[PDB]
């Protein structure tokens, strides 16, 4: 059962009690985007992320009980009809928004609350990525051919897949690296460093990331819903805080960029794709799309090799 986070009197996370950190609400984002979440029948304003003001142009407490009838003139009807009251979870509404400078905004619903995320944005290639993905004739080939795809769509300096045994230990089975990177092919690992609320989240929400590893998170203010006097649940939202736990593992490993894709065979986690860059690195948002669409066709591949 989960601590209660920091913003309620929990505890400070210690290697005594990885498992039992509120990864899902940390009520706090990365700063290279902005977060609010709004009303799902009025599109009042509730929460802001404290650093809306640099993409947004409008200070927290101005934002703060504004429609998105208001600030989202163009979007808001769409993102209504896109969205609607019990509608999954796992549903996105997508935009590209013209700002005085593209923003990229991510709209996913949680019960009655919207959550909006804003970030900065920037197939004859995929196609045969897919088929080359397709045409592997073994596990192994399988691995090798989506960790040196991905590292090509991406440029991140370490492309892994990350397979989870039967008792949760991982190993890396195949990596695309830069040129002077220590291997890590065939190192395991303990459970405890990816732990059961995190392999459960990824079983649900299938991409999340740290584009920067020394950064603080940005609080969300008020950083309880008003609607329910409780968190807000951030697990479908890609700019939620990393576990400072997860960022220090990283930092200690020369990390300053990470992110990972679930494998999900026959609804288990079976594994990651599992990306670093040295240097603080924001993925740009269609590359993510993309990478998402071939975690799906990789976690269809490994199902069928792997029965042989
Ligand atoms: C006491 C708690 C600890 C802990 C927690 C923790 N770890 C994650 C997430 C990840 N850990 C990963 C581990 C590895 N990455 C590598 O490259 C290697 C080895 C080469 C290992 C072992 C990975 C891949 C993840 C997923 C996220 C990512 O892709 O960066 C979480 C969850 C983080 C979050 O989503 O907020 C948590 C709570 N890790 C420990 O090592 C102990 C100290």
């Amino acid at each position: 059962p989960f601590f209660p986070p920091l913003y309620l009197g929990g505890p400070e996370i210690t290697t005594e009690n990885c498992e039992r950190e509120p990864i899902h609400i940390p009520g706090s984002i990365q700063p290279h985007g902005a977060l609010l979440t709004a009303d799902g029948h009025s599109g009042e304003v509730l929460q802001m992320s404290l650093n809306a003001a640099t993409f947004l142009g409008q200070e927290p407490t101005v934002l703060r009980g504004q429609t998105l009838a208001a600030l989202l003139p163009e979007q808001w009807p769409a993102l209504q009809a896109a969205l609607p009251p019990g509608c999954p979870d796992a549903l996105q509404y997508r935009a590209t928004l013209d700002w005085p400078a593209h923003l990229s905004l991510t709209v996913h619903r949680v019960g009655e609350l919207l959550i909006l995320e804003f970030e900065p944005t920037e197939p004859h290639a995929l196609r045969n990525a897919m088929f080359a993905l397709e045409s592997a004739p073994n596990l192994r080939a399988l691995a090798e051919v989506a960790t040196q795809t991905v590292r090509e769509l991406t440029g991140f300096d370490r492309v892994m897949l990350y397979k989870f045994a039967p008792d949760a230990t991982g190993e890396v089975i195949a990596e695309a690296r830069r040129e002077g990177l220590h291997a890590f092919l065939g190192h395991r690992f303990p459970a405890s460093d990816i732990p059961a609320q995190a392999r459960a989240l990824y079983t649900r929400h299938l991409l999340r990331l740290t584009a920067d590893t020394r950064a603080a998170a940005v609080p969300l203010d008020p950083v309880l819903n008003p609607q329910t006097n409780a968190p807000t649940p951030l697990g479908g939202a890609v700019l939620r805080a990393t576990s400072p736990m997860a960022m220090q593992f990283l930092r200690n490993m020369g990390v300053g960029s990470s992110l990972s894709v679930s494998v999900v065979v026959g609804g288990q986690l079976w594994g990651l794709i599992a990306c670093h860059h040295q240097t603080p690195y924001v993925l740009p948002p269609d590359l993510r799309t993309t990478l998402e669409y071939l975690g799906r066709l990789l976690s269809l591949q490994v199902q069928v090799k792997e029965a042989l």
